[PDB]
């Protein structure tokens, strides 16, 4: 456990500086102060190490969103959506290396693709349930199917946050991405059509 | 040229059935009715073949959008945005195998990442110029910076169309994705805040 956490911290450090393809099991064992065979006790592969790093970051974001859902919802509609989107901005934004490599690996790894898909379904279904509540209370108009709207807005957040964090071209500057997403969620949820 | 087009058609056919990683230069030469060394005359690699397939599809979408921009803009604002988004829905939707492999390769290939980035900058800048025109004429309110709004809506279309075409979970059904994107573009462009 000592040593497991030591391997994980070494992988997150090395991913800040190069891809997983460029990090060797030997690099990971060296950093964690264990032998290579001792590494293979804790993790079947460097790929299994990334999968565990991603699982921790995804669960941290999920647990923060549940925390927010526990307490009452803000009496200001725009602020209620900003606070929830900010959970993802801060959590993944605090773990950009893990995030970047995580997204790369989804094309590679069925396990990584499956983890990402399970969490996105959970977050889309929660988004859809809040839009349905807003429509029930008379605050939001009955336009698009709620689940479809929730799907597109969640995919937009995924691609846009990732582009900002990786500093891709094109991308919204990190300092502008929360305002930009909140504007699009609010106008599309409350907007008549 | 005969033979180049024959290699390209074979690669698009084989990509419908498996990834590029699972297609051999020998597979491509076999399909096009040439020898392996004759293949290496036309293309340095199977990767170079994908890059050429993607370039043709991207240019087809770009040339269709220029066609639409040539003719006057529809007197119905919602229809003007649907027609333009539909260019991307139909073009990439007619070449799903190339699209799917194209997106996979961006993590792999600097050349593929660079081609995709050049076209997205062009499409975002055109989107931003139409929003600016709409604001100038008094039709759209001056909310978010136009280029930032254009960036987020274009990234949303990228991730959402690709998820629908690859049938990922989660995804908007292909039969619902155009209505869903148009709703979000229109409410976010014309929506007061
Ligand atoms: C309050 C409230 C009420 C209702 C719903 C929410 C949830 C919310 O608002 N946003 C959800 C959300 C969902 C996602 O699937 N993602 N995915 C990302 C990517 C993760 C890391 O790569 C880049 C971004 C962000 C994100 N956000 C909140
Ligand atoms: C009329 C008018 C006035 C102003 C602007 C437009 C342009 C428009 O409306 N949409 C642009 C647009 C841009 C993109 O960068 N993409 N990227 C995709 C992905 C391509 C293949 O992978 C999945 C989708 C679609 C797309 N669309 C049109």
């Amino acid at each position: 456990d000592d040593r497991e956490l030591a391997i994980l911290a070494t992988a997150e450090n090395l991913l800040e500086d190069r891809p997983l393809a460029d990090i060797s099991v030997d690099d990971l064992a060296k950093g964690a102060g264990i032998s290579r065979p001792t590494f293979y006790f804790y993790f079947p592969s460097k790929e299994a190490v990334l999968l565990t790093l991603l699982d921790r970051v995804v669960n941290q974001a999920d647990m923060a969103l549940q925390t927010l859902a526990e307490n009452p919802a803000d009496t200001d509609r725009e602020n209620m959506w900003r606070t929830g989107i900010n959970v993802f901005f801060e959590t993944f934004g605090s773990h950009k290396a893990v995030t970047r490599a995580g997204q790369a690996a989804r094309a590679t790894s069925v396990e990584v693709a499956e983890l990402w898909s399970t969490f996105m379904q959970k977050w889309i279904a929660y988004t859809a349930a809040v839009i349905d509540a807003e429509r029930d209370r008379g605050a939001a108009p009955r336009t698009l199917p709620a689940h479809e709207l929730a799907t597109a807005l969640n995919l937009m957040n995924e691609r846009t946050l990732f582009a900002s964090f990786a500093g891709e071209q094109p991308s919204v500057p990190e300092a502008r991405v929360l305002d930009t997403l909140v504007h699009i969620w609010v106008t599309s949820i409350y907007g008549e059509n």
